[PDB]
């Protein structure tokens, strides 16, 4: 399809279009990337991913066209320790990508120690962070291998949602990702990106989240996404 | 999803959203329900149907909800005879749904000698005689037809509707030259489909041929009070 639109204001239970892993599954009417106990608070050393049924036809060479599309969704994220971890994110990667061995924790089960587009929100501490303020969390956005290749500082707020939208122009290559609360605490962050040189013509469109050592839930409340082939 | 929609203005040869069944193949940018020779000519015995992988929530027993959708498209037919059969028809039949046995001939592939709703173009042999489109709720097929025009060759684009506000289906096939037809049914559609539901199509020839070609395909669902 060279459009595709879809939309989820919320997450109820009889789902079918979405390929949950790892520990993702629907409780409350919602997606928990993360494991989440029987009282509903996060457990530790737990990852899940969930990605959209049909794939999204990213571009085409042979019509040298890209996707114009937009991704909104909002996630609130929970735990009783202090400091919640690790992050959730949105990506894009092909098909089918699944999660790498050992991805969980900080890599947020994207990563192992790819092919990739992601808009991760992350909350975790990095003793060497070099494209944000580790001692503090951040928005970053993951072009292949390279993490958070343009950050922006970030407040995580126990419980609360954030609204988020990622929309992305092959008109001009650009990504932009603003996030905002319930009181119109804006954070956005935007960067040029040709899709192209990083992923394949068709792909998949979900999230992603983890946690290690420390917790907190990465609820996935409501979400829409459209793409669109545009020429050129 | 509550809403879930797409767009193909054109079938290219890689397609990731389509569940293949039959002969259903992509030829020409376009989807060859029933199957042609290495010359792109109909042939005889055989069916074909294609479904959106992606499956669509037609109704919500638990919100009481209905889903507001609407399904446009366009195909042509062509076959060497002059009484080419049988025809294609748009169906929602549900997720598990595969090319019912024995299911040629008119059967569409669509009916075995389920649960499922279909606006059928029957070319072949509901006034016995010309051509209809008709619409085929479950199993009692063609509860509501209208005479219909094989031009082979020609494209017909339709636009099947269903709104859950009056629970009227509506379709309107129509030509080139504006000649239009059109049917709508009245239909409790969660009185026959399961909340989940998967859209395509399907057609077939048995010894009667031609060439069902979905050039085009657009819909879109979203469920309301
Ligand atoms: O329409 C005029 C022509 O009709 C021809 O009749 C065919 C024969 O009686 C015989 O072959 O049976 C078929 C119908 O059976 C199969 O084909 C139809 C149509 O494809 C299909 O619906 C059915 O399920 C089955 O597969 C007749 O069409 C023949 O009499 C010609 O001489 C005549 O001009
Ligand atoms: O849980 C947060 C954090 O805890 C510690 C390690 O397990 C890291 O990999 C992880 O990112």
């Amino acid at each position: 399809q060279d459009s595709l639109s879809f939309g989820f204001p919320t997450f109820p239970s009889d789902q079918k279009n979405l390929i949950f892993q790892g520990d993702a599954q629907i409780k409350n009417n919602a997606v928990q990337l993360t494991k989440t106990d029987s009282n509903g608070n996060p457990v530790a050393s737990t990852v899940g991913r969930i990605l959209f049924s049909a794939q999204v036809h990213l571009w085409e060479k042979s019509s040298s066209r890209v996707a114009n599309f937009q991704s909104q969704f909002s996630f609130s994220l929970k735990s009783p320790l202090s400091n919640g971890a690790d992050g959730i994110a949105f990506f894009i990667a092909p098909p089918d990508t699944t999660i790498p061995s050992g991805s969980g924790g900080g890599l947020l089960g994207l990563f192992a120690p790819n092919q990739v587009i992601a808009v991760e929100f992350d909350t975790f501490y990095a003793q060497d962070s070099n494209t944000w303020d580790p001692n503090y969390p951040h928005i970053g956005i993951d072009v292949n291998s390279i993490r958070s290749v343009k950050t922006v500082k970030w407040d995580r707020r126990d419980g609360q949602s954030l609204n988020v939208l990622v929309t992305f122009n092959p008109s001009t290559r650009n990504l932009d990702v603003v996030a905002t609360y319930s009181d119109g605490t804006r954070y956005e962050v935007s960067y040029e990106v040709d899709v192209r040189s990083v992923l394949p013509e068709w792909v998949r469109v979900g999230f992603s989240a983890a946690s290690g050592e420390q917790y907190q839930t990465h609820t996935l409340e409501s979400w829409s996404f459209t793409s669109t082939l545009l020429y050129t």
